[PDB]
């Protein structure tokens, strides 16, 4: 295994995300989630699909242990639904729903397992939504206090925290693009809502900090595409740019304490939030690390037509595709290195990375992932050339541990390295799934 060691100490996992996997959507003083609205909006979803049982983890959280061990993981990144914690958002504390998740993390450290808990997974509560949501500076602060109510509870035992996930999303796919809960439609509500996330963050660190009654390894969780023109003109170079700001720097630059990026600010004008220089103070709170989720590359061209960011994605049918996206581990490199040479922000974790793919159970009853084997076996050698350069990386997980709802997509999306079988619940490790296994045991 010249070359293809990790460190001995190196985090092992798989992710998921509660709404994802979780169902039990009504049990135990579960509130109402957007995306519980949304998914029963007509049309939402692609395929009429919601997630009301999902892979119905709520109750079988034991089976996907099983499966983590099974695969000889040393971690599980898995996040805490604010709905079961504080059910109308801003309000009383649900204690059932923080005594499930402590009975989860005695368990998985009992296995063995290192909880990596995502404080928040886009399911922020309706009653929130109801009162602007992430449109609201309000809504900042009662994510905070939830931050602060669960690290009291959860904090003897999980030193490892993730205040948000992918807020590029939660703000642009769910208030501009509507492609994700609430789904609203509108550039300036997505702006406003990135900073209150971004305001969130800042102001949940702070609060946790105080709130844990041990010092934690607090992160955020951001989802990076490395960007690259389609030629050198200044027009395609400068569309790279934009997409680069509107995804990365938009998020990046606030966390580094190096306020918003100016180029975009001066861009967006008028749907620009308004960021008083004791908001960006507050963003800036420091962390302990930083997660990437990496999927994609973005091959921009400019695009003058379209809608902000004026950047069309250039396909390539020479590179591989998935079920979804196309294929191009090196970007992993390139976005790890300008994350160690160009940001402060480290050690720095492979939170997510994975693929989607139209899985089937094969006659001899297992499922031949080969695509997914060699989506790992390339991003983890790319992992290997970002180490020996000197980043300072210390874990990776696989996304996902199981197949789920895949958002606006539904069952129909498969990203698991087990299969879920939807109607019986029944899960099984998919080939992708015994590589990993066999890979990580070998080191
Ligand atoms: O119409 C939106 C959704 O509403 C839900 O109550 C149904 O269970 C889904 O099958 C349907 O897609
Ligand atoms: O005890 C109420 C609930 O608590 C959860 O932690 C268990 O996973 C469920 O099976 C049970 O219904
Ligand atoms: O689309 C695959 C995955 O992408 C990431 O943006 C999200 O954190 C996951 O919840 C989602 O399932
Ligand atoms: O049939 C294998 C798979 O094909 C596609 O991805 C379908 O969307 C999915 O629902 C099915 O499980
Ligand atoms: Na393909």
């Amino acid at each position: 295994m010249a070359g293809e060691r990790f460190p001995a100490d190196f985090v092992w996992g798989a992710a998921t995300a509660a709404y994802q996997i979780e169902g039990a959507v009504r049990e135990d003083g579960r509130g109402v989630s957007i995306w519980d609205t949304f998914s029963h909006t007509p049309g939402k979803i692609a395929d009429g699909t919601t997630g009301d049982v999902a892979c119905d983890s709520y109750h079988r959280y034991g089976e996907d242990i099983g499966l983590l061990n099974a695969l000889g993981m040393n971690a599980y990144r898995f996040s805490i639904a604010w709905p079961r914690i504080v059910p109308l958002g801003a309000g009383p504390i649900n204690q059932a729903g923080l005594d499930h998740y402590s009975r989860m993390v005695d368990a998985l450290l009992g296995a063995g397992l290192q909880p990596f808990v995502t404080l928040y997974h886009w399911d922020l509560p309706q009653p929130l939504e109801d009162r602007l949501g992430w449109g609201s500076r309000a809504t900042a602060t009662v994510f905070a206090e939830y931050a602060d109510i669960v690290v009291r509870q959860l904090g003897d035992r999980v030193t490892h925290w993730a205040t948000l996930n992918e807020p590029w999303c939660s703000a642009m796919l769910g208030y501009y693009l509507g492609v994700h809960a609430p789904g609203h439609t509108d550039l300036k509500r997505g702006l406003e809502a990135s900073h209150n996330l971004l305001l969130g963050h800042g102001l949940a660190v702070q609060a946790m900090r105080a709130a844990a009654p041990q010092p934690l390894q607090i992160g955020i969780v951001l989802n990076l595409t490395p960007t690259y023109p389609a030629s050198d003109s200044p027009e395609d170079v400068a569309a790279a740019r934009r997409f680069d700001g509107f995804v990365n720097r938009w998020f990046l630059d606030p966390l580094a304490g190096r306020g918003y990026p100016q180029d975009m600010l001066d861009y967006y004008g008028a749907a620009a939030p308004q960021a008083n220089p004791e908001d960006l103070t507050q963003i800036a709170a420091p962390l302990d690390w930083l997660g990437v989720n990496y999927y994609e590359r973005m091959r921009a061209v400019d695009a003058p037509d379209a809608s902000l960011p004026q950047a069309q994605r250039l396909d390539d049918p020479d590179l591989p595709h998935t079920a979804d996206r196309e294929v191009y581990p090196e970007g992993l490199y390139d976005i790890l290195l300008r994350l160690h040479n160009d940001y402060p922000f480290r050690p720095l974790y492979i939170t997510e990375n994975g693929c989607a793919l139209h899985d089937e159970i094969a006659e001899d009853g297992g499922i031949h992932d080969g695509q997914r084997q060699a989506f790992f076996e390339a991003h983890l050698a790319q992992l290997q050339r970002a180490l020996a350069a000197g980043v300072p990386l210390k874990g990776y997980f696989a996304w996902s541990l199981l197949d789920n709802f895949e958002w606006a997509m539904g069952l129909s999306m498969r990203y698991g390295i087990c299969y879920t079988n939807f109607e019986t619940l029944e899960r099984r490790i998919k080939d992708s799934g015994y590589w990993l296994r066999d890979f990580i045991a070998g080191q």
